[PDB]
This record gives structure tokens, sequence and C-alpha cells, in this order.
């Protein structure tokens, strides 16, 4: 029976503008508003949580969130940040990426990476560069898992995280020095993602759908749907768990 | 290094207008704006942290927190919940109180109370009446040791928060019953503190000075100052702890 | 990361001997070397900064400095000039005074100057005789209001500011005159700092004690006492301002 | 009337040897102590102000200084310091430097020059290396319009200013680079110069004569004398504003 | 940069348990751990630093140490060693002592000693008998200027340092002929500190407070304060040297 | 005659396992307990003072330790700490090396160097790249003057100390920038010693042999001892002065 006045709504986060009650456990993040749109028609149904556009869906019976950036911001950094401080246990990054294996993976494949080399940024703002962007195994397993139970091949790999590649359309110099090293593909944040995750202990993973060849110089619709499919069915599977 | 805008300052609680920064981990709160001055002028130094009064004292060493509230409230319940949002460990109410056995205690001693009759309103709000105000041991203990070792004696015994006589100068109607039943004092709202305390798991105690026999129908300044003592004496223990 | 050879020590000031950075907004300005002693083994604690002496204060948490002249000079006009030019921001001057009402003031008594007679011979240098010697209205304020939290009884005037009296054992001629125009009390150089802080925007004040009646033609301990500490609590209240 | 010992002379300058009286609000800074006697005779008159030398010039009725180091030093970094603690309200650095435009530039011509690339040394110890090294515009702007007013060709651009080409004869590593980046000519310290201006609120610039073409691996007497009466009459110009 | 496993720590020294850090120049040695109690609680702060006693106490705002021997030991002779061993510049020993100047020394008195008589046996494995305990001059000369400056007035004298007096109740056989040798005092230690202090270039001193007068076969609080006072002040004094 | 309970051994070194009276002022460090057991064979008579390998040798009248690391370490920096905690005055590095200056110095050659690059990993820890890495002039001078007594040939210059080479069988980078700038030889930790050495007032030197030449992609017996016995020789001279 105890309720004080200014006590009685829960602290918003600054930018997503949600409050702990509203974020769930598990949480897709997606690289524009537009492509939330199409991952909440693809749920059973969804709610509309109206600068950062959330949704949250619901699919085989769970309840998670689809966020995304909107006009005036870069990244979903702040996303991820104000993610965790409402509780968050699971993040997943789902989006394009450029691959940098060209004799074996083409576009519309997806690769479901288990780490990340840290071109991004942000995470040397929060550790040494010495420290792996690494994803959480049980994310990635259930990705793996999820993807052989729908019969959708995938690749597996490292990922370059580029602050300059899709913000900038710039090539990074060192792009073909990591394609020799063994570097799958290239997409944007997961580094960011993934580093933030092992320092908050967020379990954290990324699954990418190849969109160009950027060192050869519009994505499938099947392929792009089974690239989102795989995230609802791994988002609902994790949900379970909390 | 990673600073998020919109992030780089606490949550100010709205009442008490503090952060956690700001917050000590012991807290010892008094009746009213000018008691608080008494206080600080006998601690060693003091910083005000400009409806509700604060004041960071250092005595022996340590620093905790003197409030109580301003004009425009009839107590510090609010205090309460908002310090132990802060984060406090040890909150000590120091007071004024009536005593309920004029042939044991008289005006100017000093009672140091291991238990409350809830007659305070606000307790009544967060758990069933069955349930006991009491105090922390450890807190009731060191409040006595210290007067022990000041050499100030001391009555023990139960009190009686009222929500009618100081708020309304109103005699109670169950006032002498309590009396018979070996209540010692009458004071405000030392209840509703343990209760908020044991359900919140903060330690509490309290502290008060006879002021007058209301059963009988200008405190003395030394016996007034010996028990600021005591309070400041086992503020400073306390505060050593954490 | 810029060091300059011959720019890494501050301008030293030629008499005093002290550097801004040593030298506190406030400043308690007394008449001997042995004053300081006095009032400094009052204090908290206390730093000696080793013809003219000075030490820097702590008390009640707050840090001011406490000068007098030494050994070869007759006050303190020198010293004045320096702590302005070293950016103080307040400056009181506490001493002795001879009471010019002897029906209103005795001995032990203590006077809280508003203005002074300028028989001083160095505000003469300074400005025209016709400017007012008069302290700042908040330090006035200041000193009273602390006397009266104390509980130290004061009384308030002018004070007669004279090159002979102290300096050179001389009663003035127009000493009778001076008494007979409700001049309360005669000291050496309170006007001569009060003339530089108007000209200088630097808040001046004074307080002193009655050591005699000079036309009636050793103080009292506890008297003493009282007016240090109000001059101690009045510079410590001051000091939090800056 | 009040004057103290010890303080009737000004502050001197450790190395340049000034007080702020003798110190002008614009001051010219040239290269070496034979130009600063080659710059007096082109004055109305001068006064030599006897490491560092210094005259106080007056042309077209205006005083303003004409310094430069002397045998023991590399440049002027020392003099820009305490010209501005001596209250300089504008400097302008002239002197010689190299073309990195062999096709646009020639021994002889003159480059005004409104930013400079910073391989100073100096510079890099005040601020990150990110902070522009620029010139103010009003002295950039009144440099060029007494150009056009003195009929003298003159070529804008940013400098390089080097640590090494002229205080070592060694040819930096980048020159060929900043030549093809579009910089214009390669002198010693006016990024030094330029980033204390900023840092302190001071107005500068710098005008150059070609002395040479680096790259390609003496002055025109009229040439030389032109840049030279451009310095002087935009001193003389800006010295009217103060 | 350079930390090398195994050598993170200090040596801590075997029974007082402490390292060098924790190690004030100065230290006030008592007799047992209720004295040290006492002590603490008439200094401004303390910091506990848990067979011995050790806290470091704030007085005056300088740091020393106050350190006894606790149950399982007869003395201190191991604390003054190891005291030394951790860097201690000044050691100064206060406790009780015994009149043995019936006339002239009374219960209360205090004794500031410049020597002592060696009847300890500790001092004897050390050195030869012939050679004197003695007190260093400055200890002892500053203790005397500081009973003089709170007008507490005490006696200077040689003490009797016995084994037996103390330690095991027992009255030495030569007691009486050392009265008779102008002896002032008898008490335990002391003899031990001076030689230890003297053979390893530590500052020693005494000060004793009368607690009975053995050849006629409880202290008072405001006499015993007073000695207190004086070992606070010296110690405070001291700390200020190093 | 003072023994106290606990102070009656002395400190030990927690990794080479040795006590001051343990270590001598001059100390031979070699690289492996095999060549420890070579040097010691060929001295007068040896001591063994049983991770860390340490005997005592006699040679020519002389005590001085020869030591080495042990299973589970990469070089002997731990070493030259504890010996020098220890009091070591001198200590010399004898090893292998490899010749960077092939048409000179070929295997079984002797180099006695003056100085080192610093490719060594711990020196930077302990002082700034900029900081040379030099021996000693009298253990240079010693070892050059018994090597010319001994009729045995050498060769002086500098080495460049490796992280790599030895301790990871990997080619540095800068081997043959480094040839071109006249280095002599490769080793692997003199550096490390030189710099402590410089830093802790400690005296150093190096003598190596050539095991082969790493540029052109089992050592001579007569030629291995003759260094051995230079080392010896040498420790044996200055161990006299001590």
């Amino acid at each position: 029976n105890l309720y004080f006045q200014g006590h009685m709504e829960e602290e918003m986060q600054r930018h997503i503008k949600l409050t702990p009650s509203q974020t769930t456990p598990v949480v897709l993040v997606v690289g524009d508003p537009g492509r939330v749109d199409k991952v909440k028609m693809l749920c059973d149904s969804y709610v509309d949580l109206a600068e950062y556009k959330s949704v949250e869906c619901t699919y085989k019976g769970q309840k998670f969130l689809c966020v995304s950036h909107g006009v005036g911001s870069a990244g979903c950094a702040i996303c991820f940040e104000e993610l965790m401080n409402n509780g968050a246990k699971v993040i997943i990054r789902a989006g394009s990426c450029g691959s940098l294996q060209p004799t074996q993976m083409k576009r519309g494949d997806i690769c479901i990476c288990n780490a990340a080399v840290r071109e991004d940024r942000v995470s040397h703002l929060m550790i040494y560069s010495d420290f792996p962007a690494v994803a959480d195994f049980e994310v990635y397993d259930t990705l793996n898992k999820v993807a052989q139970e729908l019969e959708v091949p995938v690749f597996n790999g490292i990922s370059l995280s580029s602050d300059l590649y899709y913000p900038h359309k710039i090539i990074p110099t060192r792009l073909e020095d990591y394609s020799k090293a063994n570097v799958a593909v290239v997409e944007m944040e997961v580094a960011t993602l993934m580093v933030m995750g092992t320092l908050r202990k967020v379990k954290t993973g990324g699954i990418f759908i190849v969109d160009g060849c950027p060192l050869k110089w519009n994505l499938v619709p099947e392929k792009l749907e089974n690239m989102i499919k795989i995230s609802l069915e791994t988002c609902a599977r994790l949900a379970k768990k909390y």
C-alpha cells in the first residue's frame, strides 16, 4: 500500500525512452526502422512502443523487443547501454554484412559469428585493444542449432566490426589483410555489443546476411527471410529461459 | 573512457534532492532544520547540501549526513525511503519524546528504544499490524555502549510512535493503557523507520530526550547536548564499518 | 605540458613573502606574533608559513591565513596591500581597543565596528579625507550574527583609527571630542584596511576587545577567547563562500 | 600618493627583460637581431630597449615593438609567452620561408598565411595535435589589405611550421606529402605563435618571403623591403586600435 | 611500472604486525590497551590498525601511532625494536610512576625525566651497565615547553626503570638508596627505550604521572588528562618536523 | 646479547631464496643450470646453495655467486632485482650471443659489450625508451684488461638485447637494420641488467661468446672455456675491492 509521490513511475532511459518494465530479458537489435517493420510483420503480433525505434514482438508465445536507431544517430551503442541498464540479459544483433571470402560466401549467404575484430571505435573507450570481442557461446550455439533445425545453411567465423564501411562507405585499409587472416565478413557494431556484453555480464551474439563482396568492388527475399526467422526463433527460445 | 550523453549525472531522489554519491552509509535524522543546525555546529566540520534539509557532517574523521524535513511536510517517511533508495545502510532517528513513566523518567532524561508501538499511520501501509517495529540490535547496543563510555545515564524501553501527539498536539486515547503496558516514552515516527528498515534490510535505531510528561498534563542545554553527542559518536563508530 | 624556465614559481610578495597559491580568500590580521600563536592554538590545526608572521589556519574544515607584523614595523598596511595583490577577498582585523564610552563599554567588552575615524596616516595617502572609512556590510553582519549564535554580547559603533595611541603611546588631542561625537573605541589601523578595501574591492571588517579606558587615565582570558572565537568562526563561514 | 617599498618597479619578464609598461599592444617578431636592425632603420625612429633583442619602433605615429631571439636560443616561443604575459594583444611573425609550390611561388615572392601545419614541437606541449594552428582573421585580412594598398602582390596559403628545416637544416620526411596537400610554404614557428595566441586570446598572423625552393634542392632587396613595409604598415594600423 | 611477484607487499614486523608505511615518524607508547583507548578518544580522530595494540592517531592535523602491549607480554621492548626497524624517528613512553620523593611529588603530579637508572633487565643485553640511559634533549625540552604552554606544572628528574616494581609487584632492594640519591620516580621500561634509542639513533623521552608513593607503603581524572594532553601535543609538534 | 624472537633469521628473497649474508658483493649470472655446473667445476671450490640455481664460487681466493634461472622462467630479471635487494654491488652477465657482423665476428669469438639496444621488454617497465642501456665503465674495462692479460682476443661493441631471439626463436624485424647501425651482437637480457644497475647504482657488464650468425640463417670447447675464465678472473678481481 505504500506509494510515494514522485516514485510512481520507473526511471526511463534517456534515448530509447524505455523503462525496465518495458524491457524484455531478450532483445533483437536491427539496423534501421524499416527492418524493424519487416521483422514485426513476421511476428505473431507486436506492440509499438512510441530517434530510436522500439517494438515489443510476440513470436511463438514469447515477448522480446526489436530495436533500431532512427534518424540522427550512426549506430546503437547507446541502445546497448540503456537496454543493459534496464536489465536486458541477451542482446542479438542481426543485419547485413560484406563477404571477405568470395569463394566461400556469396550474396545472400548467412554468417553467425563467434568473435569480432574491433575496428569499431566505441569498444576502445571501454577497454584496451588486447581484450577479445567474443560472442556468448550459448547464444552462438543456439543460433546455429536453430538454423540446423530450420534447414538453413550458414557459415561461422569472425566478423570485422568497422566504423568506416557501413557508416561512411569507406573501405578500411586493413580489409585485405583481414581477409587473408581468415576473417569471414565485415559489419558495423557487433564488436561493440560483444565487448559491452562481456564487461556487463550480458549475453550477446550476431547473425548477418551477405549483401555484397567488398573486395570484388538488394538482398534475395527468401534468404533475408531465413536470416530473420533464425533470429526470431532464437530469440523465442532464449526468452523461455527467463 | 565511455561517457554517454544523458548518463553523466546520477539519479537524484525527488524530495531530498540527493544522489547516491551524496548519500553516506550512515544517516542521522532529526526533527527540524534548527536542530540540524544545532547538530552541525557540534561537529568537526560540515557541508550544506542545498522542503528537506541535508548537511554532510564530519565528526571524529567520519562522514555522515544529518537530515530533517522542512516547511510543508509532517515527518520524514519520504526521507527514509529516498535515503534507502540511495544506499543508506544505517539510519538513526534522534529527537524529543514524552515520558510515560513519570516516576522513572523525567524531563531531560534520555531513552534509547529497542522497539515501538505502531500508532504511526505510515507503517500500516507497508505491512500488517501484527509485524513488530523493532530496532537493529547492533545500533541499539552501540548507542548504549557509547552512552556508557560517555558516562551519560540512559533508559531503555519501548516507544509509542504516534501520528497524533507531536504532529497534531493530540493525546492518543490509548496513552494511559500503553503506560500501564510498560511503554517508556511517546515520540513520532521511529516505528515507521524501524519497519521500513526491516523490510528493506537497513539498520535502524532511535534515541530520544524527554521534553515532557504528557500524562501529568525548553530542554536542559547540557542534557540535550549529551543526547546529541551520543548520536554523533554512535554515527561515527558505525560509519567506520563501511 | 608547457613549462618555461624562470616561470615555474609564482611571484612572491616582497614583505610577507607569500605567493597567491599560499594566500587564502579570507585572512585574519592580528596585532603581534604572540597573538598569532594564541589564535593558531585555538584552531583545529595550523601550518607555519616561514619581519611578518604568517600561518595557515584550519578551523571547522576551512583554511584561512592568520597574519601579523613582526619586529621592525609599526603596523600591517604593507600586509594589506600584498594580501590583496595575492587575491585576498576578505580581510578582518582583530585586536585590542580603548573604550571612549566608559559608562557603556568597560575592559573585556567586545566592539564590532561599522566605520572608522581616519586618524591613521596611511589612508590619506590613498584618498582625500572626505572619503569614508567603512566596513563591508556582509563582514560586519556576519561578525554580529556569529557573536549572537555564540551568545557573546557585543557593542557596535565607530572606531577611531589612531597613528598615535597604540603606536606611540600618545593621547590624540581630539580623543575627548570624538568621545562626545559618539565614537565607541580607539584602535590602530582598521581605517587603513577599510579604505584600501573599498578602493580595491576587498571586503573588510574589524573586531576589538577593550583593553582600557584612555579618558579615565592584561585582558580577561575568557573574554579574549570569546573575541578570538568570533573571529575564527566568522572567518570559517566566509571562507565557505569561496 | 601611496608608494610601498619593493613595489615601485613593475615585474620584469625573465628572458626578454621587459615590463608591461615597456610592452606595446602590437608586437612584430622577426628571426634575428640583424633583421631587427634592418626593420628599425626603415621606421620613423626607434628606441633600443637593452639573449633577446627588443626595440620600440615608431612608424606612421604609432609605437610597437620589434623583437627577436639572440645568441643562445633556437626560436621565440619564450618571447611569445612573456610578451603575452606583459599584455601584448597582437603578435605578427615576419620572416623567411621556403616555397613548396615551385610553379606558383618563386624566390622573393611573399606569402601571408591563414593557418599552419604543426610540425613545430612546442605547440604539442600546449594542446593535442588535432587542434588547428590558425591565424586571427583580422590580422590576416589587414596584412592582405595593406599589401593591396601598397600594390605588392602576395600569395595566401597554409604554412608548414618545422622544428627541423630552419633550426637544424634538415628536410622533413613529410615535406613532399605536404606540398601535394597544397601547403604553400615552410617556415619555423608560426604554428607555435598561432596556437598560443588562440589559447591566450591574443591575435596573431604571419608574413613570409620565399628564400628558396627546398624540393628543387640572399633575397632580392626590393622584395624583402616590400615584405617589411607590409609588416610595418600593418603593425601601425593595428596599433591605432589600442 | 615494474612490479615483481612476491615483492608487492612491504615486510611486516613479526609482533606488532606493522609495515614501514603504517609506521609514523613519531610514536607514543603507553602501558596497556585500555590506555590506548583513553588516548585515541582524546584525539581528533583515529584508525585502528588490527598481542600488541596499535592505532594511528590524528591530533592537531598530525598523524602518529599510539601503541601498547597486549595480553601475553610483560612490556614493549620488542615494540621499540620493531618500530625502529620500521623507521620510527621519535618514540615517547607515557605512563604511571611511583614517587620516590614524598615531600616534593605526590599522587597525580607529573614527571618528565631526563635520564633513568637501568634496573630494567633488557638494556643490559644491549650494552654494558656503565652506559647512561638518557633522553633525547629535544624531546625532553619539547615535553617541558608544551607543559609550560598548557600551564601544567611538572617535575623533572631521573627515573628508576624497574623490572620488578610494576611487572611483579616487588619492591626493589635499592629503592630507598635511590630515593636518597635524588632519583625522582620509579617506572618500568623507559631506560630500555632510552638505551635502544641512543644505540639506534632514535630520539626518546618519557612522561609519567604519579600513581603512588611506594616508600610510604585510581588517578585524578583531570591530572591524567593533562599528562595525556602534554603527550599528544608534544607528539603533534615533533611530527611536524618529519 | 639482544636476540628477539622472530628476528633471528635474515629476510630471504622470495625467488632466489637467498639472504643478504648468502649474497656476495660480486655476482656472475649465466643462462642455465648446466652452465652454472660448467662454471663451478672450473673454480677452485664451490658450495651449492639449495626454480633458480645458486652456487657460491671460490676462485683465486675470492667468493662470488654464480646464478641462473631454472625450469619455469624465461630469464633472470627477478634474480637481478633480488640480488640487488640483498646488496650485490657488481653483477656480470655471461652467455651466448649471435653475431650481427659476419665479416668481423664468427662462431667462438668473444664480445665484451659497452651498451645495449633495449629490445628486452623489462627495461621499458622501469624507464622511458630514450634512457641508455650502458655498462659500468670499470666492469667493462676490467673484463677487457683481464682478456688482454690472458691473451684472449675479444671484440667490443653494442649488443641487441632481444625478448624474441633466444626466448622464442624469433628473428627480430629490426635485426638487419641494427647490423647496419654497427650493433655487434644479439643476446637476451643484458640491457635489462644495465638499466636496473644504473637505476639502482649497481655496477654491471656483459661478456658473450658467438654461437651463430643469425643473418646468415655447439661451441668450441677451448673458446667457451676462455670466455668463462675471463668471467671468473674478472669476478675475482672485482671481489677484492669489497
